[PDB]
């Protein structure tokens, strides 16, 4: 099936918790895969205007991991409840992929999660202006604008709405595509 072939591809680039104990400032992020009209798409949230850092940027659910957390895995689901209203029984956690080094001290960790069909999410609005899907082909062909680095801009046919994705999140989104859409009959 679609799904058991998406976890099944995606469970080979799991790292587990390899670089989990290391002593950096942790952040974790959820890429979530929902599966809509037979393609699957991932969820991306703006991030509020109000915010300090990164006001009206498109990312993934997630944050800083607070002592709580039983382990990185955790810290995304708790952010993603928090962010978007999804709760752990509507997320299956699939895998860790490669962390994120930045800024010399901070390590930030990827988990992928099928989320489930009946999920709808419920924007925060103190932290999250909108959330919206793209399907995962998307970032096989996406429309590059370059600003020098490269930006992908994402129309929603729904509305016509233009969202931009750059940098650890665009790079994030590519990733998944390549695992889960790679090497497959049509
Ligand atoms: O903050 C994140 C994930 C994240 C973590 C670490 C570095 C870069 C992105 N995501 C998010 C999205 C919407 C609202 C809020 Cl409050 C946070």
């Amino acid at each position: 099936s679609m799904l058991d072939d998406a976890k099944a591809r995606l469970r080979k680039y799991d790292i587990g918790g390899k670089y989990s104990h290391l002593p950096y400032n942790k952040y974790s992020v959820l890429l979530p895969l929902v599966a809509k009209e037979g393609k699957l798409h991932l969820l991306f949230t703006v991030r509020s205007e109000k915010l300090r850092r990164a006001p009206g940027e498109v990312c993934f659910p997630g944050g800083k991991r607070d002592p709580t957390d039983m382990d990185d895995a955790a810290t995304a689901l708790r952010e993603a409840q928090e962010e978007v209203g999804l709760r752990p029984h509507q997320v299956e956690v699939v895998c860790c992929l490669v962390p994120c080094l930045i800024d010399t001290d901070t390590l930030i960790t990827p988990f992928v999660g099928l989320i489930d069909h009946n999920f709808q999410a419920q924007p925060n609005p103190a932290e999250v202006k909108d959330v919206f899907l793209v399907p995962l082909a998307y970032f096989l062909h996406p429309q590059v604008h370059d600003q020098i680095n490269h930006i992908f801009e994402y129309t929603n046919p729904e509305d016509g709405v233009t969202y931009q994705i750059k940098g650890m999140t665009a790079n994030l989104a590519v990733l998944v595509a390549f695992i889960i859409l790679e090497k497959k009959p049509t």
